[PDB]
C-alpha cells in the first residue's frame, strides 16, 4: 500500500541527494501506472514535498521512468490537475540534468517542485505564469508541454520543451558586447538584441495582464519602502572596503528616492516574471525564449506569487544589461571600455524604446509606470550588494560602477 | 619560369633565397623582403591556402623514407609520419591526424629564432612521449644553427589546456565530486612529466651560468619589482611596497649562484601548456619565453625556471576557483594549493633521481624565481587585466611567511 | 529606288532611334516587306555592326526610320496575325491597329507591346536569347509572363537572330522595385502583417521554379573544369575592380573585406559537373510585374555585364536564385534608406524571412516538378558575394550613392 | 436637440478615424435633411469641427455634399458661409484634417483640430479670401469658406476649393523638367520658363496678400529671429554626424555672423505670407500653376502659424526649393550629367528672382521684398534641412551640404 509504504519509509525518501523529521505521511498520490506515482509527502515538521515514487518503494531516479510516465499521462485524480498543451508527445528515455530536472525523450524537460509550501500558503506561481502566456499567444518561450498542480493550485511538476543548443543571457549577451568591443559587430548590430528583448517583455506583460490588474494600495507602496530601506541598511552594514564607503555616502540620497514611493498609490500591479534578467533569456538561432517563472528568490516563498509592477521586470532587465557591460570590461583582457560603456546606455535606451512602443501597439500603455524606474533601479543595485557579500564577494564592483553612473 | 623570377613578380608572404620543391607545383620557399625580412611562404604562383595541397605534400615528403637530402633544407621525419590526405603564424590541419604550422615570420640571417625544432627533436630522441606525437620538422641549414620553417605534430581535438581541466578538477574538489587524493594525482603526474622533459632536453648538454648571467638575473628582477611597486594601486600596492625590501633581499641570493646548470628548457611552462588528451597529458608550445626578445628565446635557462612556472600556475588555479565560484568553500581549495605544489615537487625530485638527473634542478633558485613569477603577475594585471592583482597578492601572502 | 540603294545612300544615323546625341556607309542585309511602304531592315554598318531598323518610305522616293505612329509596328502585328524570316505567332495575336510610343518600344492597339532588337550580333555570332526563352516557356505551360503574341527572327546558323518581339500590354502594371517597395513600406507602418508581406516572396519562389523547370526542358550542360575556372577569374577581376574604384568609408570596409570575399570564390573549383541550363540572366524584382494579384516576368535579353556574344550561354539555375534573393535584400535597404520616419526593425526582419520564403517555395516547387538537381545550393554563397560586388560596380559607374546597398548587405553576410 | 445628443455622446465622436468627456456643443450649423456641422468642445477646452448627421459623418454620408449644396445659395449669425463664383451642387463623396472629394471636382477639408477659444488658428481662410479679393487666379478655384464668428479672428471650420485630378506638385514636374534638361529633351530656356512663371506667381500672390496690411518689424522681432536661428544652428551642429557635420561645425561661425546682421533690419515690412512655400505647394495643371496649403509653417506653434512674416521668407523657401530640386536629380538619376543641372540650379533662382522683382514693379509693390533678408533667411532654410535629415531622413544631409558649399563662398 502506498500510504503504508511511505509512512514506514526513511524520512530521506523526499530528498534527491540532509535531515528530514520523520515519520512521513502521504497526503496525496497520483498513480502514473506500471508502479510509478507522484507523491505529496508530508514530513514530521509539517513540511510538504513532491516525491516521484516507484515500487520495488524508493524515490524515482533519472532512468526509472517516472518523468517518462508523467509525460505520457499528459498525452493521455480529483486532488490533482493535469493540464496538457499543444505539442506534448509520449517520448521515452530519461536523462538527468543538474540545472530536480529530467530530460525526457531528449526533447522535453520535467522539473519536480521538490519543496512545497505549507498547506494553505502560496507557493511558486510558475503554473499560472506559463498557462497565462500560453493562453495569450506568447510564443517567445520554451514550448510548454504540461503542468501538474495540486488543488491557487500548488505546482508539483512542469514539462517544457528542451533546447539543447541554447545559451542564457550571461553567455550570448556577454559574447555580443565582446564582439562589439573588438570590432566584430557594429553598434546597431549589438543593440538589436536589446530591442528584441523590449518587444519580448511587453508581449509577456500584455499576456500576463490578461488575468487581472490590482491597483496598489497605500499599505502596498508603504511596505515597499520599508523593505527597500531595510535592504539598504543591511547592505551598508555588510558591504566592506572602498565600495562600502561609497555605499554609505550614497545611502542618504537613495533613501530620499525611496520616500517618493508613498505618492505612487494606485499604480497597476499585474502578474510579472519576478526574477527578470538576461540570464533568464535563452537565444536559439535568432529566437529568444524566457524561462524561470518561480519568482524572486530573495522574497519570502509566500510572496513570490504576489502581483508586482510591470516596471519591476523592466528595471531587472535594464540593470542586467548594465551589469553585462560591467562584466565584459571586468573579465576581458585588453578590452576597449569605450564601446562597452557606450553600449550600456544605448542598450537600456533601445530596450525602453521597444518596450514602450510594443505596449502602445498592444494597447497596454498604462501597465508601465515609469515613475518607478529610479526607485526600483536603486533597489536592484542594492540587491547586487547583498548577493555579493553572501555568495560572490568580488561582485560588489558591479553595483558600485552602476550606481556611479546613476548618481552623477 | 623558374621559382626565382616567378616569386619576384608582396602579399604572397602574408595569409627568394631557398626553395624546397614538393612536386606537382607545390613548394616551400624562403622569401626575403626589401627590409631584409625573411618569410616562409608555401607556394603553389599564389600563396598556398588550406585545400591547395601544399601542407599535404609536405606530410607526404615526411612519410617518404629514403629521399635524397637537399643541401639547403633538412627534413627530419618521425614514426608518426603517414601520408594522410585532406586540409583544414599559419597552421593547417592535414587529414585530421597532423597539424602543419608554417613559421611565417623568420629571424634575420644569422639571428636565432624559435628553438621549437631543437626542443621537439631532443624530446623525441630521449623517449619523451608526453606530447603531441611528432611527425616531422623542416629546417633551413644555417651554420650549426637551424632555422625552423615548419612543424608537423599529431592532432588532438578533444584536448583541453590546464586552465580548463585543472580549474575543473579543483572546482569539483570544492563541491565534493573529487577526493583530495584524486585532485592531487594530476599535480603529481605533471611533476613526473616535467622531470622526463628536462632529462631529455639535458641530453644535448648543459652550460654553467656565469657570474654575469646570475648578475643579469637580479638586475632584470629588480627592475620588474620597481615597475610593479610603481604601478599597482590601492591596498594591494601598499602591501607589495612593504614586501619589496624582503623580496629584493631574496634576489641578492643570486650573486652566489654562479655555476648553476643551464639547459634547454620549455621557456613558457605553466598549466595552460599541458593538454588532457586520451587520458594522458601532452605539453605544447616550445617557442620560448614571450617576455624575452626574439633572439633570446633559444637561450638556455635553469630547469627550476620551468618548475616555478608550473608551481605558480598551480597556485593561481586555486585562486581562480575561490574568486570566480559563488558559494565556494575556500578551505579545500587552499588545502589543495599547498598539497598540489608538494605533489609536483616531490614527484619532480624523485623522477629526476630515477633518471640520474637530480643535478639539473637547483632548488636554491626556487624561492627567488618564484617571487619573480608572482611579481610578473602584477605587471600583467596593471597592463592587461587590472583586477588580477588579487592572484599575486594572495599568493605572496602564503609564500613570504613560509619562505 | 529599291530598299538596298536607299539604305546605302542614307545617313548612318538611320539605324539609331533617338540615341542620336555609327560609321558609314550602310549596307542592307535583309528586308522583310510589310506592305504599303513599311519594312523591317537588317542594316550592317561599316564596323560590321548590324541593326534592326524599322523602315518607311516618305513618298518622295526616300527612306527614313519608323517613328511611333508611322504604322510599321502596326504592320508587323498584322503580319503575325496572317524561309529567310520566321514569323512565329502565339495564341492571342490579333491584327490591332494604332501606335503609341513608350520609353523603357511601340504600343500597338493599346493591348500589345512591340520591341525592336535595335542592336544585333555580328554576322554568325549569337545575340539575345529572348526568342528562345519565351518560346520555351510558352510551349512549357509557363503562364506567369505577359502573353506572347509573336516573334520575328532571322534564320542564321544555329540560333535565329531575334529581330522583334510582341507581347501583351499590361497598363498600370508595376515592376518589383515599385510593388515590393510598397509592400515593405506598408509592413513598416503596420498596414500589412508579416505573413501578408511574405506571400509575394513565396510566390516568386514558385514562379522561378516553374520558370527553370520549363527552360531546362531544352536540355542541360555539365559545367566543365574550365567553365568553373573562368567564373573565379571573372569574379576576382570584378572584386579587384570594385576595390580600386569604390571610394569613401564603404571602400575602406570593402578593402578589409576583399581577402574574405576572395576566400569564398575559391570554393568554385569543386563545382565541375554542376548543371547549366537556359536561365533568365538578369533576374531581380524589377523584372517581375504585378497585375491584379498575378505576377509576370519580362526582359529575357540576358545579363548586361556579360559580352553580347555570351548572354545566350547557359548558366547555373542558382544564378537567377541569387539574383532574386539579393534584390529582396536590396528592397529592404531601399525602404529604410528612402522612407522618412521608417521603422527599420520590421523591414530588416522581412529581409531574412523573405529570402527563406523564396528559397523554401523554390525548393519545394522544383521537387514537385521533379527538378531538384537543377539547383546546386553550393553556388548560393559564392554567387551572392559576386552579386554584391556587382552592386559596387553599378554604383561607381551609374549611381555613386548606391554603394550603401552592398555595404549594408555585406555587413550582415560576413558576421554570419 | 442637437446639444442634447452631443453632450451624452462618446467623447471619441470628434475623431475622424483619447478625448476627455463630457462633450459640449458650442455652435451648430444646420445644413438641412438631418445634416449639420458642429463645433464640439471637449472637457479639456479643446474645440473640434465635427460633421454631424442624425440616424459623426463619414465620407459618403452626404454632409460634405450638403455643405457644397449650401454654398450654391449664412443661415446662422454665429457662422460665416462666404461662397464664391464656382460652387456647384455636385454629388458623390470620396474620402482621400479630413479631405473629401465631392463630385470629383471639389475638395472639402474639415478643420478637425480647432484652436482654443481666443487663440489663433490656421489663417487659410484669410489667405484664400484675400487672394480672391485681389483677383489672384493661380490657385485652385475657391468654392466657399466656413468660419466661426469669434471677434476679429474668425475660426476656420471648412474650406472648399476646386479639385485638380491630374495636377502634379512641384516635386514631380520640376524634377521631371530638370531630368529632361539633362537628357537633352529640353533646352535650358525651356527648363527655366517655369522658374520665371513661379516668380511671377509668388509676386502676384504677395501683392494680393499685402493688400490686407503691412506691419513694420520691431526691434524685438528681428532679435527673436537671430535667437531662434542661432538655436537651430547650434542644434544641427550638435547632431549632424560624419564629414557633413565637420563642415557645418566649421561653417557655423561664419553663418552665425550673418545672423547678427538682422538687427539692422528693424522696421522691415511684415505681411500675410504663405508660411510653407516650396515647389511641392505648386500644382501644374494643363499649363497653369496653382499654389496650395495655406495653413502656415508646421514647425511653428499652432497659435503662431497665422502671424505675419517677411515676404522674403517665401522667397528663400522657393529659391532653396529650386536648389534642392537640382540636388535630387543629380543624386537619384543614373548616368545623369550634373553639369546642366548645376547650371540650371543657379539659373532657375535668377529666373525666379528676376520675374519676382519685375512683377512687384509691375504691381507697384516692390516695397514688401527686402533683399537684405535673402542671405540670412536662406542659411536658416538650409540649416533646417540638416534638422529634417537627422530627425526624419538621415541621408538627406547631402542636400544642405551641397547647397551651402555653393552659397557660402558666393554670398561672402
Ligand atoms: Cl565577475
Ligand atoms: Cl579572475
Ligand atoms: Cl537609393
Ligand atoms: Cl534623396
Ligand atoms: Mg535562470
Ligand atoms: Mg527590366
Ligand atoms: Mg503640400
Amino acid at each position: 500500500n502506498w500510504s503504508e509504504l511511505v509512512a514506514a519509509a526513511d524520512p530521506a525518501l523526499v530528498l534527491p541527494s540532509v535531515a528530514v523529521p520523520g515519520p512521513l505521511r502521504l497526503d496525496a498520490l497520483l498513480d502514473l501506472g506500471e508502479g510509478h506515482a507522484v507523491g505529496v509527502v508530508r514530513s514530521a515538521d509539517a513540511a510538504r514535498w513532491t516525491v516521484p515514487l516507484v515500487r520495488d518503494v524508493r524515490r524515482s531516479r533519472p532512468g526509472d521512468g517516472t518523468a517518462e510516465h508523467l509525460v505520457a499521462a499528459l498525452a493521455r485524480d480529483a486532488a490533482f490537475v493535469l493540464e496538457a498543451f499543444t505539442g506534448a508527445a509520449p517520448v521515452t528515455g530519461e536523462r538527468g540534468i543538474i540545472v530536480e530536472s529530467v530530460i525526457v525523450g531528449e526533447c522535453a524537460v520535467v522539473k519536480w517542485a521538490v519543496r512545497l509550501p505549507a498547506e494553505g500558503e502560496p507557493g511558486s506561481p510558475a503554473a499560472q505564469r506559463i498557462a497565462a502566456l500560453a493562453r495569450g499567444g506568447f510564443t517567445e518561450m520554451p514550448r510548454p508541454w504540461g503542468l501538474l498542480t495540486l488543488a491557487q493550485p500548488v505546482l508539483l511538476a512542469s514539462v517544457v520543451a528542451y533546447l539543447p543548443g541554447a545559451l542564457d543571457g550571461w553567455d550570448w549577451a556577454v559574447d555580443d558586447v565582446r564582439r562589439l568591443a573588438r570590432g566584430e559587430l557594429t553598434m546597431d548590430q549589438a543593440l538589436l538584441p536589446a530591442a528584441q528583448l523590449g518587444t519580448l517583455t511587453a508581449r509577456m506583460h500584455a499576456a500576463l495582464a490578461a488575468r487581472g490588474r490590482t491597483p496598489a494600495t497605500a499599505a502596498d507602496v508603504a511596505a515597499w519602502g520599508v523593505r527597500m530601506r531595510e535592504e539598504l541598511d543591511e547592505a551598508v552594514a555588510s558591504v566592506p572596503g572602498a565600495e562600502g564607503e561609497r555605499l554609505k555616502a550614497w545611502a542618504p540620497r537613495i533613501a530620499d528616492v525611496y520616500a517618493e514611493l508613498d505618492a505612487l498609490a494606485g499604480t497597476p500591479l499585474i502578474d510579472v516574471h519576478g526574477d527578470f534578467h538576461v540570464g533568464q533569456i535563452l537565444r536559439a538561432d535568432g529566437r529568444y525564449a524566457v524561462v524561470d517563472f518561480d519568482g524572486n528568490p530573495v522574497l519570502p516563498a509566500d510572496q513570490r506569487a504576489a502581483r508586482q509592477p510591470a516596471a519591476l521586470d523592466v528595471v531587472g532587465m535594464t540593470a542586467s544589461l548594465d551589469h553585462v557591460g560591467r562584466v565584459v570590461v571586468f573579465r576581458t583582457p585588453d578590452v576597449d571600455p569605450a564601446p562597452v560603456r557606450a553600449w550600456i546606455a544605448a542598450a537600456q535606451r533601445s530596450f525602453l524604446d521597444a518596450y514602450r512602443t510594443t505596449l502602445a501597439r498592444l494597447d497596454a500603455d498604462d501597465l508601465f509606470d515609469d515613475r518607478l524606474l529610479t526607485p526600483l533601479r536603486y533597489a536592484q543595485e542594492v540587491r547586487e550588494y547583498l548577493y555579493a557579500v553572501r555568495h560572490l564577494p568580488h561582485w560588489v564592483y558591479v553595483p558600485d560602477l552602476s550606481l556611479t553612473d546613476l548618481l552623477p
